[PDB]
């Protein structure tokens, strides 16, 4: 997150961070006990066979016993296009349950089909880069966005910080998007480079894939 704020610890207790070597490489959302959901591009060419799916995290530099490690059991794609970033979704189920509590808990995803006007203030997060070769955030960061579709693909929702150059940036791909309480989006790609002030950030639509999601999690 370039240009963000530090949250308040387990502000978002669905915020999931994968993880390889003790290493975050892209976020994800708890979307039920025993399942994440994150961007298809984020498992593309890594071995998912150990990737880390660390629940109820804040402070990705100490060893916080808030934490609740699982491994990947199964993927689920429905059409990623690797070249174009189209259904840059894929949920991927535990290898067991979380345990729900203060810092674990549960997102709550819109109705299928369900798209954000222009102008409907969003809150992004994530552990990626802070920006300018400042490096990987090691606390969680947020940021206010606004959902803009001009120069955005229908097959995305994209946002935009007005006034200043802030947005998502490497890292903080599969990450969600929050707006009014749901997740709406997953962090997908940049244009321009992170926060160019110019080219909004895309995400993957989460709306557009609920009942496929409802049809694996039951
Ligand atoms: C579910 O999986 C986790 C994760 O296991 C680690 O991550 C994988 C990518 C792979 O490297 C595995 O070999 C690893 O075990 C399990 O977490 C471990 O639990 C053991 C015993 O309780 C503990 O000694 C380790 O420290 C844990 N590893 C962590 C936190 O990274 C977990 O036990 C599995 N749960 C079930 C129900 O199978
Ligand atoms: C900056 O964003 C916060 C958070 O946005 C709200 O909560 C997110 C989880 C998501 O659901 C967004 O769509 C929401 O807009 C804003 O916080 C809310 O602010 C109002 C007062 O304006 C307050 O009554 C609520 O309690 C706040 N909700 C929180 C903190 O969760 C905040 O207003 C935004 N600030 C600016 C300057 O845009
Ligand atoms: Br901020
Ligand atoms: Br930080």
């Amino acid at each position: 997150i370039v240009g963000g704020r530090r949250a308040r610890p387990h502000a978002w207790p669905f915020m999931v961070s994968l993880q390889l070597r003790g290493g975050h490489f892209c976020g994800a959302t708890l979307i039920a006990p025993n399942f994440v959901m994150s961007a298809a591009h984020c498992v593309a060419n890594v071995n998912v066979r150990a990737v880390r799916v660390v629940l109820g995290a804040h402070n990705l530099s100490r060893r916080e016993p808030t934490r609740q490690v699982f491994a990947v059991q199964r993927i689920f794609e429905n059409g990623y296009d690797p070249v174009n970033l189209l259904n840059d979704i894929v949920i991927l189920q535990l290898n067991g349950s979380a345990t729900i509590n203060a810092n674990v808990q549960v997102a709550q995803l819109p109705a299928q089909g369900r798209r954000l006007g222009n102008g409907v203030q969003c809150l992004a997060m994530g552990w990626g880069l802070l920006g300018r070769n400042r490096g990987i955030a090691s606390v969680l960061q947020e940021l206010n966005v606004t959902v803009v579709t001009s120069l955005c693909r229908r097959s995305n929702v994209c946002t935009l910080v007005r006034g200043r150059q802030a947005g998502v940036c490497f890292g903080d791909s599969g990450s969600p998007l929050v707006c009014n309480g749901l997740i709406h989006g997953i962090a997908s790609f940049v244009r321009g480079g992170c926060a160019s002030g110019l080219y909004p950030d895309a995400f993957a639509p989460v709306a557009q894939f609920v009942n496929w999601i409802d049809s694996i999690i039951q």
